[PDB]
């Protein structure tokens, strides 16, 4: 559990650090998006998954994991893939997968 709990901020900080992750830093601002409030159930995005892997509330790798893929398909749900947001989105999920393989 410690080495999978350990790998999960390996990821995240590479997530947080990674030049497409611009539009998962902070929580999507419904006022300033038409639409975003109706058509995305249970929002996600890098600072929540950040406080919620400090203060520890992940019990496994696959509980962060789930929260990783609900960020992307809350994107591909809302940005078309080539909307700005959606490109950044298929970088940012192919990075995530292709790291994540790298240790499962
Ligand atoms: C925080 N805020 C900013 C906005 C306006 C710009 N804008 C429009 N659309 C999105 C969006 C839609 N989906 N996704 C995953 C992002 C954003 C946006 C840009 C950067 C961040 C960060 N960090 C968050 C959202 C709205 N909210």
């Amino acid at each position: 559990m410690h080495s999978d709990l350990t790998f999960c901020e390996i990821i995240l900080m590479e997530m947080e650090s990674h030049d497409a992750a611009w539009p998962f830093l902070e929580p999507v601002n419904p006022r300033l998006v038409s639409g975003y409030r109706r058509i995305i159930k249970n929002p996600m995005d890098f600072s929540t998954m950040r406080e919620r892997l400090l203060r520890g509330g992940y019990t496994s790798s696959e509980e962060f994991a789930a929260d990783a893929l609900l960020v992307f398909d809350n994107c591909q749900t809302f940005n078309e893939d080539d909307s700005e947001v959606g490109k950044a989105g298929h970088i940012m999920r192919r990075f995530f997968e292709s790291r994540w393989e790298e240790f499962y």
